[PDB]
């Protein structure tokens, strides 16, 4: 099971798994496209691709999605974390250049994805794959709206490049509003439309309700990742974390700080609970009768509970994903499934 102090015994008892039936399948896939795309080495999609669990992160979240939005999703997922470890990389190595140029490739390639298809720079080339794939499912004022996001995304991760390199931890605040974009928390919102098949108008999606269930979906996942990563955050020199932000700026004791993380992640989801009430008596006021409310309603209700599902698949990856293994490196700072 779980140790005492990532155990979350509400997530446990109230927010039972689940898990897509295209699983088997997504995971072989998104190996092989890992492979294909040349985004991860030979060796090293054999040893850890699988055991690094970013299909079953998917599976878990997007239930009832059509197998092939899952697909796009399930490599835009794979990327994401590749990409993760490609910045990373870059700021230890101290390649800002290599980065600058990166960062201004993907604004590019996420407004025009298919020009990009075959860039030499195959972590472009596999980004532009995914993209334009998600931008085949819903009306081209989806795509737009992915990409506004995407950008503010983008610049948050170069943002995040320039406090490592000059040694800054943002205060507790700036954190927050930061982690907001560096974990993506609108692009997962925004994916649960095409995954039941409906590009909410904005009156839907901008309702308080649906908003604040949104929003404290990705804030336990965010806040949880912090709390579960900062063994290899610190290891790594990382400097974005709550918790560093709690011990930086208040003064908090290692163990205060991470009491502080789990009160706050624990707080997420009895909000959640409050607030999942109103979201769901809100899919009850869109049936109104007609046959576009019932799609809204059926919409509105699968996108809120795979909010929820979010809760149960982000907990377990955490203690499945040998992306936290840091006991078990040889380099305590540098994880194996990375490119050095
Ligand atoms: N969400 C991508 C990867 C992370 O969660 P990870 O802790 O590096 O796995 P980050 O904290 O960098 O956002
Ligand atoms: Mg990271
Ligand atoms: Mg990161
Ligand atoms: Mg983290």
């Amino acid at each position: 099971a779980v140790p005492p102090s990532l155990r979350l015994p509400v997530i446990e008892a109230a927010f039972p798994r689940q898990l897509h039936p295209y699983w088997p399948k997504l995971q072989e896939t998104t190996r092989t496209w890992l492979l294909e795309k040349r985004l991860m080495p030979a060796d090293k999609v054999e040893e850890y691709a699988d055991g690094l669990c970013y299909t079953d992160l998917m599976a878990g979240y997007y239930l009832g999605a059509p197998d092939e939005v899952l697909q796009a999703i399930a490599d835009y997922s794979a990327w994401f974390h590749v990409w993760d470890d490609r910045h990373d990389r870059d700021i230890v190595h101290g390649r800002a250049g290599a980065w600058r140029r990166l960062r201004g490739l993907l604004h590019t390639a996420l407004d025009s994805p298919g020009d990009h298809l075959h860039h030499e720079d195959t972590l472009v080339a596999g980004f532009a794959d995914s993209v334009r794939r998600l931008y085949a499912f819903l009306p081209a004022t989806w795509n737009a709206r992915f990409a506004r996001h995407f950008h503010t995304v983008i610049e948050a991760y170069d943002r995040e490049f320039h406090n490592r390199t000059r040694g800054i931890v943002p205060g507790v605040e700036e954190y927050l509003e930061l982690r907001r974009l560096t974990f993506a928390h609108w692009i997962w919102t925004d994916l649960l439309e095409p995954s039941s098949g409906c590009e909410l108008p904005d009156a839907v999606r901008k309702h308080p309700a649906y908003r604040r269930a949104a929003l404290l979906s990705q804030e336990f996942a965010a806040w949880y990742n912090d709390l579960c990563s900062l063994p290899k955050e610190i290891a790594g020199d990382e400097v974005h974390n709550l918790g560093i932000s709690l011990i930086t700026h208040h003064s908090l004791t290692l163990e205060e700080a991470i009491g502080e993380v789990r009160r706050r992640v624990e707080e997420c989801i009895t909000e959640f609970l409050a607030v999942e009430r109103d979201a769901l008596r809100f899919a009850d006021e869109l049936a109104d009768g007609t046959v576009r409310g019932k799609e809204l309603s059926g919409a509105v209700r699968a996108n809120v509970g795979n909010m929820r599902n979010w809760f149960s698949s982000v907990y377990w990856f955490h203690h499945e994903s040998g992306r936290y293994m840091v006991d078990s490196w040889d380099d305590r700072s540098t994880p194996p499934y990375v490119n050095n």
